[PDB]
């Protein structure tokens, strides 16, 4: 028993699309468990725009690689066999599954329909720039493939209220649906950052409401989840997203762990959505993640002192999830914000040996992005795993004095034999610092799990010990 549990996203944004990715995870569960990996956070299962979208051009999210519907039968990661016998895999691994949940729009109609429509200001969509006119927007579902398994639910346009093109004239705008409301309430960067990209769903509509809350129920007993990460959020009618949580809790049997994206570098916004949510979740530390990059970009200028600085895992360890890149942060993605290579072993040392947060390893690091000629850090991370794994327990004590170097400890547990960790770092010229670590780890010689560092630091009569580290390199020392 006990805890420290290691989130992983079991994707990256240049995946080869050879469906074998489900597979590949099945044979991958024993390795992450081991490893210290305790849950996975796959990317969405079911059919999107076509085959090798990565997921969030959603197109049925009842069919999980079983109808052969746009264009494909499986999806970009495999068949619904193969992501079913994978999740056995992770089960009997003991790996949580979490659910990646696109709410917020569906892509890849099947057919357009005439729609009164009107032109809305990009930089406020709150303001028309347009009179109504009739458009043809792609907005007719009919599944054809599925023949109505799971649910015969047809969506229509008057089940959404915007989308960004319009097949009659043959445009780019950022349309309302005339006399529908933008959703509400949702972020108000430009305003109202109700409609984002595809066709947005108004969830005003009741029977919207239940087929989402119907869906997500199948989806979870389909697939037997623990939890989900909840895509684009900030773009959802909070009410909502907090009303099919509530849902999905009342009809599963078991416990269900929920992440939301609410992707904006701003604390605040973040705290003022789980008010509303009234803290039923938890929400990737997206400050802390800028917080990184700005440092990777900075230089050892930065002020070390100020790294957890505004992150949410700062002011409410408990629902955040800490994390240093994803499949939008990734070099050419939407919101590129990438940690070099010089940093990232700091940032993660940072969101995997600290007490607070739900820390989450990124696919592209753990095994690399090709595409990017970017090189796999297993090594450099799952060291930290171990460290985090093994001796990341007991009481915690900071060190964010100085602009450079800068650490922490952990005192170790009774109930973990050996555990006990000092993580030091510099991002700037080494440096050592003297650090507590529990008088009761006295004596003991500590070495550190990266190799970064050849010293071997002994804790003296007062559980003191003094650490070192070259410039910009972490070092976790622990007694191994
Ligand atoms: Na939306
Ligand atoms: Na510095
Ligand atoms: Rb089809
Ligand atoms: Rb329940
Ligand atoms: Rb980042
Ligand atoms: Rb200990
Ligand atoms: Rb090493
Ligand atoms: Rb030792």
């Amino acid at each position: 028993d006990g805890l420290n549990g290691t989130m992983m996203q079991y994707y990256e944004w240049h995946l080869e699309n050879d469906g074998q990715h489900w597979n590949r995870l099945h044979d991958d569960a024993a390795a992450l468990s081991d490893a210290g990996i305790t849950a996975i956070w796959i990317p969405p299962a079911y059919k999107g725009n076509s085959q090798a979208d990565v997921g969030y051009g959603a197109y049925d999210l009842y069919d999980l690689g079983e109808f052969n519907q746009k264009g494909t039968v499986r999806t970009k990661y495999g068949t619904k066999a193969q992501l079913e016998r994978a999740i056995g895999s992770l089960k009997s691994n003991d790996i949580n599954v979490y659910g990646d949940v696109v709410m917020n729009h569906k892509m890849g109609a099947d057919f357009t329909e005439a729609v009164q429509a009107v032109q809305v200001n990009p930089t406020n969509r709150w303001q028309d720039i347009s009179g109504a006119y009739t458009i043809d927007a792609w907005t007719g579902f009919d599944f054809s493939g599925r023949n109505n398994a799971y649910s015969d639910f047809k969506w229509r346009w008057f089940h959404f209220n915007g989308v960004d093109w319009d097949q009659r004239y043959q445009e780019n705008h950022i349309f309302r649906f005339a006399n529908t409301n933008w959703n509400w309430r949702v972020d108000e960067e430009n305003g109202n950052y109700d409609y984002l990209l595809g066709s947005n769903i108004d969830f005003s509509h009741p029977e919207v409401q239940d087929e989402l809350k119907d869906w997500g129920s199948w989806f979870t007993d389909e697939l037997d989840l623990d939890g989900y990460r909840l895509d684009a959020i900030k773009h959802i009618p909070f009410w909502y997203t907090s009303d099919w949580v509530r849902h999905q809790r009342n009809e599963a049997d078991q416990d269900l762990f929920v992440v939301g994206e609410y992707w904006k570098d701003d604390v605040g916004a973040l705290e003022f959505y789980l008010d509303e949510m009234n803290w039923e979740m938890s929400l990737f530390d997206v400050p802390l993640n800028y917080n990184f990059y700005r440092a990777s970009q900075q230089g050892g200028s930065y002020d070390m002192r100020n790294i957890l600085r505004g992150s949410l895992v700062e002011a409410h360890p408990m629902h955040a999830v800490t994390f240093v890149d994803n499949h939008d942060t990734q070099p050419g993605e939407s919101l590129e914000s990438w940690v070099a290579d010089w940093f990232k072993p700091l940032a993660y040392a940072t969101i995997l040996t600290r007490e607070g947060g739900y820390p989450n390893v990124f696919y592209g690091d753990y095994y690399g992005i090709p595409n990017d000629n970017i090189s796999a850090k297993k090594d450099m991370i799952d060291e930290l795993l171990d460290a985090r794994q093994n001796y990341a327990y007991g009481t915690q004590h900071d060190y964010f004095d100085h602009w450079d170097v800068v650490g922490w400890t952990r005192e170790g547990s009774s109930s973990r034999p050996n555990s006990g960790l000092a993580t030091i770092m510099s991002n700037g010229p080494g440096g050592s610092k003297w650090m507590y670590v529990g008088r009761q780890n006295a004596g003991q010689t500590w070495t550190d799990l990266t190799g970064n560092n050849g010293a071997s630091v002994t804790i003296n009569g007062d559980g003191w010990g003094e650490f070192f580290t070259n410039g910009g390199s972490v070092s976790v020392y622990v007694n191994q």
